[PDB]
């Protein structure tokens, strides 16, 4: 009996931890693996009876338009989890937690100042920026509630998609600014740290209006017959030992109390991150969000 999961993760980088899972629970996890908007859209559009289990990673919390395809689970994790980022929402268990960041290729960036979004609307840096299409990616839907929250209007977002280069993925932001294609680009921390370390000239800058942080999340999906293993599934992957792992492995901070910020590569403390105030952050579904900026 095979454990289904969908996960907009590289498979490579879930695979050492699924498998541990694996072997302790004696089940096979099979991963479907796409965008998060394309999964949450096949998951939608699939029977109940070919439906997978769980969702494993994606901001769930701001871009589940179909909240009637999960399951309510609140995990045993939640009174050990950071309370401003518990999820609120009780189909979505909160999981990691990944700053949005400005990239900057530091060998073309010389002189020009870049400490935020207003920067990059000075006219040496006009169709020479870089964002990922918000309404396909989850990256560029953030950034643009980022900029959005600014002073809550939509001519902001406008604004800056006149002076930034859409791209149609996420990733194309990265290597393109690490190349020296772009001065800049809209990413996220994980990304940026992945091609710094390939020994590309990336700065990374946390936005100073406000930056958003990622709130990674899983979800039980409501299917016809519900594998047995996937709330412990929940359980393991919100887990203090994992979450640890999570830590040490990848430039993401857990969503635990317990579970400290050190790890040995580049990361800033959330602490230190200029985080949009909550009393800011739009509160407004996905789909009609988009609508309201297109």
């Amino acid at each position: 009996n095979v454990l289904t999961v969908y996960s907009p993760y590289q498979s490579n980088l879930i695979r050492p931890i699924l498998n541990e899972f694996e072997k302790q629970e004696h089940v096979k996890i099979e991963i479907k693996h796409g965008s998060t908007q394309v999964l949450l859209s096949n998951l939608h559009n699939e029977d109940f009876s070919e439906r997978g289990d769980v969702f494993m990673g994606g901001v769930l919390s701001e871009t589940i338009d179909h909240p009637e395809d999960f399951v309510p689970y609140q995990d045993t994790s939640v009174t050990q989890q950071l309370e401003d980022y518990r999820s609120n929402n009780k189909y979505v268990t909160s999981f990691l937690l990944m700053p949005t960041v400005i990239v900057v290729n530091s060998d073309l960036q010389g002189d020009i100042k870049i400490r935020g979004y207003q920067d990059l609307l000075q006219p040496i840096l006009k169709g020479k920026i870089a964002y990922s299409n918000p309404n396909t990616t989850t990256t560029g839907y953030q950034h643009m509630r980022a900029i959005y929250s600014m002073h809550h209007r939509v001519s902001d977002v406008h604004q800056f998609q006149n002076h930034a280069m859409q791209l149609s993925k996420t990733s194309k932001v990265i290597e393109d600014v690490a190349k020296g294609k772009y001065y800049a680009g809209l990413s996220y921390e994980q990304d940026a740290r992945t091609w710094k370390n390939k020994g590309y000239p990336v700065s990374i800058v946390y936005p100073i209006e406000g930056t958003m942080l990622n709130v990674d999340g899983i979800a039980l999906v409501k299917n016809a017959h519900p594998h047995p293993k996937r709330k412990k599934l929940v359980q393991y992957l919100t887990s203090r030992s994992v979450q640890q792992r999570l830590v040490a492995e990848f430039d993401a901070k857990s969503i635990r109390k317990d579970v400290s910020e050190q790890s040995d590569q580049s990361i800033e403390n959330l602490k230190n991150i200029p985080l949009i105030p909550k009393s800011k952050l739009p509160d407004i579904p996905h789909h009609k969000f988009l609508e309201m900026i297109q």
